[PDB]
């Protein structure tokens, strides 16, 4: 039972008032159309998690533009249809009494090179380096080999971030827009020494490696306001060739500088809505630098993560707790954690089941059974919302 | 009783085998002659602190050269008489079975401008900034105003560090030489954004502000070897205008970069003898970055620090514990801490009493009385060891 704790104490984030501090972190599921349009399945998916919640939801990582991708059946906030669909999802989430932020995705050297090629797009990264020999062979066989971004492509990346942020906040009505700068995707690639060998002002130092992220953040803040902006960082992660603690420059220095710059912008009157961090190594130093709302995610609902949930959410008055994997299998997770009711185990084998309701909408509420793989919803084909 | 803890477990530091991990941190006392030569009182002082100890003694912050000073009756390892006196002290310390390091001092904008003036020396800093209006005042009346160092004064500084290091290690026989890069003196002034406004290679970035320290470190490494070199850092200190956590760039990023670079030199086969550190402020990130011997100092004997002493010294097998203020009172502090014997209180009013044995050699070992100020030892005028 966690109703006793700060986890269900209201908190002001940005300009909105969250009823609790439990967050659904961005969780990629690939239930969009092949056109990258949000579906009715996704609408019900976020609707059930906005019901009886009052808290914050964060969308699956969403491509800001075609060049920001691509993965098959991923999300996008680019075309008119996509913005319409996401707008309807937002309107339903708000009707439910919850709030929602959209995380913006940019793959970089992590993208599907064949799909990008079929959409006539190059395969871009800070430097012409692959994170694995597997990816190198994949890009070479697709005829779409990785390229170091030109200055023009970086400028276009910034403009695309601005356009996607405006579409999310102003057209679709999201409460925040979250810049995905973690897990070895494009912005992280610019941050990481392992991925960034550039010798212009976007590489070669801590300030230079963090430059693209900070410029995107500044342009987006100018576009939609700091209280509608967020960012996610993963200093210790080694996913997709990121250096973690093994980087030639320690992540405490690099990401320490990033956090210092965000806190400086906050000291100049541009305070981000929140900074999202992944629990491992210890994140305490991060909380030393950033003084605003911090969303901490990872492990908190395991058979040992509990009582670090209590400790961390009660440690101060600015901490949000994110639970992703159990939120996928528990659409009523806020009430189950509120009342201390047993959780439904999550099923990793259906995390990325492309364009299928099986393991996506088959989960029941507390005390209700899991619908089987041959049920009506499990075999119903998702339909685009616009 | 602390004999059971790691505080009294042997440990290898550099080439040296320390029988315990209690350390006498560098403690300025100003009992040298007016021409900065070590003194017989100092020999008896360090000698008493070397008996029944076997630990590491760290010498009072010592001027590497006349330009590195100046303070009244401060120490220096520049002239042949000075090196010979310090050699006598080192021979006595080794004879008594303990080991000793010399900390090298460079005042910069913290110096006495009147004294420097009287020695025909300028008043140097990274930038033409005083740490206080009082210092500005004393400098302007002595007609020795602060000057931003030229490139050749920087080069001469590094050469002087090399010369002082070779003097201490190879001639005087010190076990290691510690570079003072803390508490707002010259190297810290280069590190701090509050004091370093340089636009050249030595300022305007994390890497640029740390450049002089790392260059000096590398040169001294080349001179005397890595296991004969150490460094002290005070990321949180705000002494003499240092920025602390209020710096434009957070000290976790800056000193995080410094520690990452030192650990990088360790990865390449040049592992410093130890890193000396001072102390939501918390030095845990420092231990996340630096993996070698770390000497932690500050406040460890308050009956609120005894627990932090046991905790920090037992947390791993590479932690030394420094105790300065109580070591000034208890020349047999190793035995007292080893057997839980009550400590003689310290007298700050005689910490900096110039050229006097009173409150310097009047301390008795456990079970003996403090000699009064009219005793034979207290009235003696100290003589140079030359
Ligand atoms: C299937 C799946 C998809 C995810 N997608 C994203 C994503 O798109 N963006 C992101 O920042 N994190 C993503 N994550 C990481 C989660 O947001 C979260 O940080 C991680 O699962 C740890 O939290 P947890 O222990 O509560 O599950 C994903 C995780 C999973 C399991
Ligand atoms: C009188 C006095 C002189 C000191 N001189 C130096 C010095 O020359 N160099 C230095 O790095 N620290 C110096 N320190 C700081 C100590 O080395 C130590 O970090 C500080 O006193 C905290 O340790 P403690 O709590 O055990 O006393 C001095 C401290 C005192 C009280």
């Amino acid at each position: 039972p966690l109703a006793d704790t700060n986890l269900f104490k209201p908190i002001k984030v940005g300009k909105i008032e969250l009823k609790n501090r439990l967050v659904f972190p961005p969780t990629t599921r690939f239930r969009n159309t092949s056109d990258f349009v949000a579906t009715d399945s996704m609408l019900s998916y976020y609707s059930q998690r906005a019901e009886n919640n009052g808290g914050l939801l964060i969308t699956e990582a969403t491509f800001g533009a075609p060049q920001f991708g691509l993965y098959q059946n991923g999300p996008m906030i680019y075309t008119d249809r996509q913005v319409e669909a996401w707008k309807k999802i937002v309107e339903e989430v708000h009707k439910k009494g919850s709030h929602i932020s959209m995380q913006l995705w940019n793959l970089g050297r992590a993208a599907d090179p064949k799909l990008l090629k079929e959409h006539g797009l190059p395969f871009l990264a800070p430097s012409a380096l692959y994170f694995s020999e597997e990816s190198k062979k994949a890009a070479e066989e697709a005829g779409n080999e990785v390229q170091a971004m030109t200055l023009e492509q970086i400028e276009q990346t910034k403009k695309d971030y601005v356009n996607a942020a405006k579409n999310a906040i102003q057209k679709a009505g999201f409460d925040m827009v979250e810049v995905h700068s973690a897990h070895g995707y494009l912005l992280d690639q610019f941050i990481q020494t392992t991925a960034n060998k550039r010798t212009d002002k976007y590489g070669g130092s801590i300030e230079n490696r963090a430059r693209l992220l900070l410029e995107v953040i500044d342009l987006v803040i100018e576009a939609v306001g700091a209280d509608h902006v967020a960012v996610r960082l993963s200093p210790y992660a080694t996913f997709q060739g990121s250096g973690g603690v093994d980087a030639e420059v320690h992540p405490i220095a690099q990401f320490g500088y990033i956090l210092s710059e965000l806190e400086r912008r906050a000291k100049e009157g541009k305070r981000l809505a929140y900074v999202s961090i992944v629990e491992p190594e210890d994140n305490s130093w991060m909380l030393q630098i950033w003084k605003g709302v911090v969303l901490r995610s990872g492990g908190y609902l395991s058979e040992k993560g509990i009582a670090h949930l209590i400790k961390d959410v009660n440690a101060d008055d600015r901490t949000l707790i994110g639970c992703s994997r159990y939120f996928t299998s528990n659409p009523d997770l806020p009430n189950r954690l509120r009342d201390g009711l047993p959780l439904t185990p999550y099923d990793r084998s259906r995390f990325y089941k492309i364009f299928s309701n099986d393991g996506y909408l088959t989960w029941g509420k507390y005390g209700e059974p899991e619908q089987p793989s041959d049920s009506a919803i499990a075999l119903k084909t998702p339909q685009p919302l616009a």
